[PDB]
């Protein structure tokens, strides 16, 4: 089998990225932000606290004749911008762009935080890590995608991210028309659930390349690129008038500037960022100082590689026995 999904901006900026999911019988469908960090789908519900949901779709599980409550088991998670939500659990059939899987672990938010009731636009997470990162208990549950994996016709997704459009994430298959030239694949590890991967160095517009081993993970749920404070400083010193503001919380720059690409390398080969896609907009609606796309990792342990970076490439997340990631342009 396979499934292709249209993955849609949810803004102007491409904060985030919602997919259409089908949960039950008959079918409610949510927009689901897919999420290659984490390991839960979870989603607004009959059940979450009434005060916290302001505009999402939610799922009812009494209404799906295909639901059934998983006795004792609840769930808990925090992100990495400090938001959270928690809740119980039902199964029920899910499809994702025409692919079916029975039994799936739908987790019911009985309490979001703020930032996700804040958002109108997401129904809900739909994670596609690895499933030692799942936090259902007492019995862990495993994603979408290992659910489907024996089903698929290859045990792929990929994610194919839009700049300021839409694009699209396929199960079982790899789209050869959606991408230019080879697919270049690298190691990953497992170890701590995530599709962690080392890119081989980096460049700062029509700079030289500096060969240096990065480790990071390939995170969709995560809007920006973060990376070691040395190769932040090299891209932001390129920028007249940039400079880290601890009152803003990053790297800003004026909203004036035109900014310069930046090249993330996978094993020989070279992915190119284009400057437009670092230009997050105004920090506050009507300033001249602009929110940068490229920030610091050094206060959270890891470098991610978020929709910033993921978006410039079309992405194979290889889940053969030995995983694997693989990146092209496009
Ligand atoms: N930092 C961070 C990473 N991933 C996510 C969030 C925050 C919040 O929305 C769900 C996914
Ligand atoms: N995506 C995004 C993340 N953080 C910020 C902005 C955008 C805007 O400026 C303030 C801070």
């Amino acid at each position: 089998s396979t499934g292709s999904a249209t993955t849609t901006p949810i803004d102007s900026l491409d904060d985030a990225y919602i997919t259409p999911v089908q949960i039950g019988t008959p079918a409610q469908t949510l927009n689901l932000d897919f999420d290659t960090g984490s390991s839960d789908l979870w989603v607004f519900s009959s059940e979450t606290t009434a005060s916290e949901v302001d505009g999402q779709t939610i799922y009812t599980p009494s209404k799906s004749t295909t639901a059934k409550l998983l006795s004792g088991a609840t769930w808990s998670i925090s992100y990495g911008d400090g938001s959270s939500s928690s809740g119980d659990v039902y199964t029920d059939t899910v499809s994702v762009g025409g692919l079916t899987v029975t039994g799936q672990a739908v987790e019911s938010a009985k309490k979001v935080s703020s930032s996700f009731t804040e958002d109108s636009t997401i129904d809900g997470l739909l994670g596609l890590a690895f499933s030692t990162l799942n936090t259902v208990s007492p019995t862990q549950q495993k994603t979408f995608f290992d659910n489907a994996k024996a089903s698929l016709d290859s045990p792929v997704f990929t994610a194919d991210l839009g700049y300021h459009a839409p694009g699209t994430y396929n199960f079982g298959f790899i789209d050869t028309t959606a991408y230019t030239g080879s697919i270049t694949y690298t190691a990953v590890s497992t170890k701590q659930g995530f599709w962690e991967w080392t890119s081989t160095g980096y460049a700062v517009g029509s700079g030289t390349f500096k060969s240096t081993s990065i480790d990071g993970i390939a995170d969709t749920g995560t809007t920006l690129l973060y990376l070691p404070a040395t190769v932040v400083s090299a891209y932001w010193a390129q920028v007249s008038g940039a400079k880290s503001s601890s009152s803003v919380g990053g790297y800003v720059f004026p909203c004036s500037a035109t900014l310069p690409s930046f090249t993330f390398g996978v094993g020989s080969a070279r992915i190119v960022i284009p400057g437009d896609y670092i230009d997050f907009g105004p920090i506050s609606t009507g300033s001249s100082s602009c929110f940068g796309g490229i920030q610091s990792s050094a206060g959270i342990g890891i470098n991610i590689f978020g929709d910033v970076a993921l978006k410039a490439a079309f992405v194979v997340f290889n889940g053969a026995t030995t995983p694997t990631l693989g990146f092209a342009s496009k």
